[PDB]
């Protein structure tokens, strides 16, 4: 009866949340001036350069090289001894308006409640009451561990800490009537970029006692936990001088760590009419209202839109056999208590408000009571 | 006991898809001429602008400008008037090496067999007797739906069609003792790129006679089946110039069309010592052997890694109830069957091979009998 299940999270500064965190800086400097602003904007990160590359129509005026370079600075890539520094790198930009064939496909000349979606697309949310937060414990875990690293580097305590980062967490799971329970921590990987000083050792030992120990209970650890730490040897060069990073590479992490399913739409530099982003936030909040409202324990929710189309083509319901309620009932109480147009999702999940970099790195669900994250109490 | 599932696709052309092409024609360049060549090249795309950014550590000697724009050519892009041109766009390479602390760690002064995985990660592999080729009729659908408009576009019965597209499909399917049976196409989206001489009910006339009667059994459609044929209205912008494309923004097209599992790693651009490209094909290998064996019906695997580590951390085996062997049955089977370290993988699925622009679009899975599509016969 019990499983193991693996999920991994990156920190700030692995090169593809940089991207993330950048292109959802771009779309929040925009929403600030311009609520209504189409933005898709997408960004490369290379040794010394940001790139951003995209479509934006929008009212604003906006600095590029002043929300870009912030954004860099607030990660922590402010030398050349870090490998990045955002006073000095190169931010190129290639962003045209918006295609006029997408605008008059999409909005032009719509009723907002009525606009079509953005895109074509398929777009899961999921559920599970194994932790509070209604998240899988491995990429909460996993989370928690990037978390840790940059509050240790941010106060001073391993200064040798470098912004980029990866932690992987394995569980053992037994099977519950179709719930799954955790019973311990099987395996958990830590890599995170380090200055040339500190040696081996030295790191092995803090990233045990003071960044497992500190997040992950001691009733999950045992003696039979595997711990690969530093396994690399050595992780000097980080950041974008590593590896390239891009937007929307890291939609696992940003979502269930395995958990659940995806529909592979990217959510970070899109306003709310790219369904990609507002259809996965609002069946989030389906699922987290089902598992909330007692009725059932793990819940997957499908939804599918056509470009130019404003009410989703599909919407499916899976329980796990954790539901005394068939699937076209479940389905029944959602027609009765959600609306999932992208034009009334908006004005739900209050998705022209400027709090997309918040969501970029650390996972989109699970965590700081984001309007998908509070569960509507459902009537039927 | 029936549901809605939908999946999606895109063609040669959707900005996404040419990026994996690129990076893979690549990556095929450096083999051809080094079989243990070290590629990590992501392509970026915009009006009028390719973008190689990553880290290549080879002996080959590779004409970036002539692989890029003879991947171009063969897409189709080879006119202004089609928004993009081969002949005449920018291709900027920011290319280095694959960086030292990755490379020591990883690959240097060790046995091809025991070498490290090149990352951290977690990879699925998925399998269904719903089809011959043991993929979701959902995807095979949609893949076959955009092979057809390039097949119709390269012959000139549709010269007005242009490369970029995307299509997805919605099947009505049947719950069978764990095990899924199509009962029906519930909904089809096609939207192509098009010249500014044809008309929308002309396109939408062809879309569903010549290349959605073309590809979708009969059987599967009927008098309630909706059509959502060019349904933005107007899509003569496309390409690169309608939207930016990057390697591994189409993950879920290129595995299972939202089925099974997906662990968030990218296929494109990436050498076999890169566990998100060898280990996900070693896992869809594992899981049709399994089916192909008559040990299952439907199956999910997965397994893990950390950077440096040979051997997986994790491996797990779900069977969805379709099986009479337990999960610990079942992995005492792949134990004794499968070695699933990158070193051993590269000799089984002969993954030197510079076969790999080939895989870039249409799926990597289900298709043309590559290595990881033939089943091993199992010995229990
Ligand atoms: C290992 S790199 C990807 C492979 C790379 N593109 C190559 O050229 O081999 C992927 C991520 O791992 C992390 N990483 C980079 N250098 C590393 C090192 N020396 N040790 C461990 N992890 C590293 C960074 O977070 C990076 O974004
Ligand atoms: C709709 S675009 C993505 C949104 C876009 N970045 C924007 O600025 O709104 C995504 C994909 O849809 C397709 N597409 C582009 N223009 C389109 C149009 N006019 N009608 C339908 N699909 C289109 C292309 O395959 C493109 O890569
Ligand atoms: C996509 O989300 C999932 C999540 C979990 C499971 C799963 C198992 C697995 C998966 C391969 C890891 N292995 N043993 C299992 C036993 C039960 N359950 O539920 C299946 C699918
Ligand atoms: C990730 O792969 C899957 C695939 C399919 C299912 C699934 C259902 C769904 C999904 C929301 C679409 N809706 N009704 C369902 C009934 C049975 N089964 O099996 C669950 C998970």
């Amino acid at each position: 009866g019990t499983f193991l299940f693996t999920s991994e999270s990156v920190g700030e500064g692995h090169p593809d949340k940089i991207c993330d965190q950048i292109s959802d800086a771009v779309l929040d400097a925009h929403l600030q001036q311009d609520p209504d602003a189409k933005v898709a904007c997408e960004t490369v990160a290379k040794t010394g350069m940001i790139l951003l590359a995209g479509e934006i129509t929008s009212r604003a005026a906006v600095d590029y090289q002043k929300v870009v370079r912030e954004a860099v600075k607030h990660i922590g890539y402010d030398d050349s001894s870090k490998g990045f520094d955002y006073k000095t790198c190169n931010v190129l930009v290639a962003l045209e308006q918006q295609s006029p064939d997408i605008a008059q496909g999409v909005h032009l000349d719509r009723n907002e409640e009525d606009i079509g979606a953005g895109d074509q697309g398929l777009m899961f949310g999921y559920a599970t009451d194994e932790t509070e937060e209604c998240m899988p414990l491995t990429i909460v875990l996993a989370h928690k561990l990037n978390a840790k690293l940059a509050e240790l580097r941010r106060n001073g305590t391993l200064p040798w800490l470098r912004p980029d980062s990866k932690t992987q967490v394995t569980v053992q799971y037994m099977q519950d009537r179709g719930a799954v329970l955790p019973i311990r921590v099987h395996t958990i990987v830590i890599s995170v970029q380090h200055d040339e000083e500190v040696c081996l050792d030295e790191m092995r030992d803090a990233l045990k006692e003071k960044v497992i120990k500190a997040v992950v209970p001691a009733k999950y650890l045992d003696e039979d936990t595997i711990y690969h730490l530093q396994p690399s040897g050595r992780f000097v060069i980080g950041g974008p001088q590593g590896d390239a990073g891009l937007t929307g590479r890291k939609i696992i992490v940003d979502t269930y760590g395995g958990w659940g399913a995806h529909g592979g739409g990217a959510f970070s530099g899109k306003d709310y009419t790219k369904v990609d982003r507002s259809a996965a936030y609002a069946a989030r909040w389906v699922a987290k209202s089902l598992v909330k409202g007692g009725l059932c324990r793990r819940v997957l929710v499908q939804v599918s839109y056509a470009i130019g189309v404003s009410h989703p083509l599909s919407i499916s319901i899976f329980h796990y056999g954790t539901s005394q309620k068939s699937e076209r009932e479940l389905l029944e109480i959602v027609k009765k208590n959600f609306d999932l147009r992208p034009g009334v999702i908006v004005r739900d999940l209050d998705l022209k408000k400027p709090i997309y970099q918040r969501t970029a790195a650390y996972g989109h669900f699970g965590r700081d009571s984001f309007p998908w994250e509070v569960p509507k109490k459902l009537k039927y």
